[PDB]
């Protein structure tokens, strides 16, 4: 599903645009990613027309699947 990536790409987490593979979701509020995802998603029906509770759940899952909280590459030349 891409709807998730979009829901999260809508502004759920952040990743170094100079370091591909290195990501980092708003640390301190992982749930915020879901809520925000539900806000954008709900504030903008996606083609997939999936469920909010589903997206959010998938938003927290994906976000968690990224297990990223910083761009260690920031030190990797
Ligand atoms: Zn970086």
């Amino acid at each position: 599903s891409e709807a998730v990536y979009i829901a999260i790409e809508a502004g759920t987490l952040a990743e170094c645009e100079v370091h591909e593979g290195t990501y980092f979701s708003d640390s301190g509020d992982i749930s915020e990613a879901e809520e925000l995802a539900r806000e954008k998603f709900e504030k903008g029906e996606v083609s997939n027309f999936d469920d909010v509770e589903e997206l959010v759940k998938k938003v927290v899952a994906v976000c968690e699947e990224l297990g990223a909280e910083e761009c260690f590459s920031c030190d990797f030349d």
